[PDB]
């Protein structure tokens, strides 16, 4: 089940943020959130979709192996951070959209649709273009669904080889310590339109000693100056819960 | 092929220390070292053996899976950092000797001996006690051999499932950034005499952007105060190579 902790809304009100944090100890059957209504509301996954897309890319053979280098041959890209050769992990961690847009094209509608059904990934709507359905198309996923999906990944229970799940998991390590390990992925759909804000994400899980905590955060956003809030608000909530001080 | 870099002896000489650093770019077919003769000399692996031990424990089912918890029975251990339940990653990173002595016994000699031949691990001599051959027994391995073994692990080419090579690899992650990942493990056999000295190790590999560097360091320890040099000497060489930063 899931519990509503209204105390957590303090971290949101202090910054006038409309968002939701979902936090789960040990498993998906012991979770809490600041907002039950928004916890199950479905939003564009934006770059958080690079997690399933990479798994599907390895499954289908589009990504030959974990050692494949995605070369940059000089085609101008929307951010200089993407204008370089990238590993699979690098492409994920810098959110190299063009790399994963080409992966999407090579996977194709049929295989993409099949794996999203197998992963129970959101509304499973890939309309809007095979290389943009997760960013400006019709794909939507809730914070609870992200936690469920990531828990499956952590347990190697996605319908894919354990090998490929493990490959993507190390690619998601963002903080490493002897008894403290974080897998996570951020997302940002843009600033949105007039009275249609964008969405920003932070999702992943934390392994502290022999315990695990899955989490998913999203917020409405209409300016890039608010991006750091997608990390600081959830980090403060987790710090409050003793998930490392 | 291995190249000698005489300039890399600066720090060794200034501290009056006998040791070797082996550093390889892309593959073990492009290695350089400060001392060609010592690069091939074999030494007690000490805790660096936890890497092969961890893999063998998984291959044989002694370690159930990536989520195995090693319980602390509450009776005293030599170090308070070990008096707790630990993941496989935790066991490796805090170098929990008693956990890996128990692993070895369950593996047994027939299978340990088998896998050390499969891995081409040093002189493959596990005399000295099934739970101590790598600490005070007859097992010996060279810096060159460590690099070869670690390269095989990086490539998933060891005679073991890719599954378990991937499990142990994430367990070895020590530093993480979007385009910089480090797998490494230290080891130290204890202070010896000026004539029969101990050995201190640093081994691992650095993934920087799309490049990979394999390294193995060891040094003779006949005074406990020289042990910090096991990190600073190789760190200085890798800084001068432009790998760090
Ligand atoms: C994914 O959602 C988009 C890209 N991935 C990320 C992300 O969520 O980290 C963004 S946000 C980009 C990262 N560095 C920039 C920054 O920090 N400032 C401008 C302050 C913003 C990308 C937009 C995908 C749609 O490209
Ligand atoms: C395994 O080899 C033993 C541990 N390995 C290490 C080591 O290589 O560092 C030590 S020494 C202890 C832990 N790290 C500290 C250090 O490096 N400095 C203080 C400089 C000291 C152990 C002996 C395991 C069998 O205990």
């Amino acid at each position: 089940s899931i519990t509503e902790n209204m105390s957590w809304n303090k971290e949101f009100s202090a910054e006038a943020v409309n968002g939701v944090f979902v936090l789960c100890k040990s498993s998906s059957k012991s979770c809490a959130t600041n907002d039950l209504a928004r916890a199950s509301k479905e939003y564009l996954p934006a770059s958080t979709f690079k997690i399933p897309n990479a798994i599907i890319g390895l499954e289908t053979g589009v990504i030959k192996n974990e050692h494949q280098v995605f070369k940059w041959d000089g085609k101008p890209r929307a951010m200089k951070q993407w204008e370089r050769d990238l590993t699979l992990r690098g492409a994920i961690q810098v959110s190299a959209l063009p790399v994963f847009q080409q992966i999407a094209r090579e996977v194709g509608e049929v295989r993409m649709q099949k794996y999203l059904k197998k992963f129970s990934y959101g509304n499973q709507n890939i309309s809007g273009g095979i290389d943009k359905f997760w960013l400006e198309g019709q794909l939507r996923i809730s914070a609870v669904n992200q936690v469920e999906f990531l828990e499956s990944l952590y347990l190697n229970k996605l319908s894919a080889s354990k090998e490929n799940q493990l490959i993507v998991k190390e690619a998601l390590v963002t903080e490493a310590a002897p008894e403290y390990l974080v897998h996570s992925k951020t997302g940002f759909s843009g600033v949105g339109t007039e009275s249609n804000p964008g969405v920003a994400w932070w999702v992943g899980w934390v392994e502290k000693e022999t315990e695990v905590y899955f989490f998913a955060f999203n917020m409405d956003i209409d300016n890039e100056s608010k991006l750091p809030l997608r990390k600081s608000i959830p980090t403060k909530i987790m710090e409050s819960e003793g998930i490392i001080g």
